[PDB]
């Protein structure tokens, strides 16, 4: 059990990291609340339920691993003085294909419902 | 950022070519089909998760490069576990429509 | 286009995947209960919309955990060349791996306990 609480703690640390300093992850996380909410509120199948969830959960996931990348990027950026930044735009385009599969999810979803 | 990086996949990679055009043919075929809505978003987006892997393995791959490439075995061990990360996303893709259709038939 | 390339492709992943197993003892714990989520899966009496949440959300957490890895991996990288490490990228890392699990946890309790009355 070791382990785990070092890992968690690294998680927490991860995630009240990304609060302090991105916006858009804040604006997410905010996103991931109503997410729950109107799914729980709303009467609908699990199905229904857990995608409305998973959906935007995921759009979290990928910002977070975007912000990963972009803090290596970083960390070279320092030392190297090198502008590239073909690697950060490829992490947005991950986080911008994710949303999106939100918004189809959403559409498709309370379409159906209602 | 955002827009810049899919030209680029695009141009660039040719898997990413593969499965955008999977991405939409799957709208298409998702649509096309007479299923339930859940059922109709899984398709899609199980598809759409590959492309998202796909991208994050070609940013990861691309600051693996950005660092001289020179020999080193964290650059290729970066590089091969991206790439396993979008073998379980098609994996999984592949299950899916397999699970949903055996299902649908 | 290059399709004798896919093999080639399938060779990194492979590698990745051994690697992953190998290295990282996460990737086998995890591995380990997503393994046993996926076969209960197969066995559960559910729906296939259902089923495939079931199985999707879990392999996710595969998914995640890999480009953590890989992430990681990248960071070791730099460790050779550079000094002090933040730690910022793989925290970050860390975090998406747990929002992952946490997603999986919420998914099956979820369709567990609404699907079982
Ligand atoms: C129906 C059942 C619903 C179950 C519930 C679903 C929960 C969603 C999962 C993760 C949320 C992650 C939130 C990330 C918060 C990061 C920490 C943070 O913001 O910290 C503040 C900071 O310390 C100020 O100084
Ligand atoms: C009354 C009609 C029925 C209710 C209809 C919805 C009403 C509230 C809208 C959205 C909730 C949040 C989920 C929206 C799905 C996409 C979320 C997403 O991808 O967010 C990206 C992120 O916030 C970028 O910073
Ligand atoms: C119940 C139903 C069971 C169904 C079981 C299905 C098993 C076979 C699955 C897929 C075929 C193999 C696809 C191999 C693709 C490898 C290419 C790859 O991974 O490319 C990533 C690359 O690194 C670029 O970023
Ligand atoms: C339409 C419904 C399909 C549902 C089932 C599939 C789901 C995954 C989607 C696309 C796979 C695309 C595969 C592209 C080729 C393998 C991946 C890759 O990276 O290949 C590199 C290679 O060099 C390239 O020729
Ligand atoms: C009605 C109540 C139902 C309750 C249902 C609860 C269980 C959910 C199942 C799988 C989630 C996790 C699957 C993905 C793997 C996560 C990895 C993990 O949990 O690792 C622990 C670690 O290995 C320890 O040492
Ligand atoms: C029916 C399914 C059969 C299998 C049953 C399995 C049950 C596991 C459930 C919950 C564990 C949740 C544990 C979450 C611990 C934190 C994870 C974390 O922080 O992971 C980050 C780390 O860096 C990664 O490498
Ligand atoms: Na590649």
């Amino acid at each position: 059990f070791t382990r785990i609480i070092k890992a968690a703690g690294y998680s927490w640390k991860g995630l009240r990291a990304a609060w302090i300093n991105e916006a858009a992850f804040r604006q997410e996380g905010v996103a991931v609340l109503l997410a729950v909410v109107i799914a729980c509120w709303l009467d609908v199948d699990a199905c229904t339920r857990v995608l409305l969830i998973s959906s935007v959960m995921l759009v979290m996931i990928v910002e977070l691993l975007n912000s990963a990348i972009e803090a290596v990027v970083d960390r070279i950026g320092s030392e190297y003085h090198e502008l590239s930044g073909r690697a950060k735009d490829l992490g947005s385009a991950a986080v911008l294909i994710a949303i999106i599969d939100a918004v189809i999810t959403w559409c498709i979803l309370l379409w159906s419902h209602f």
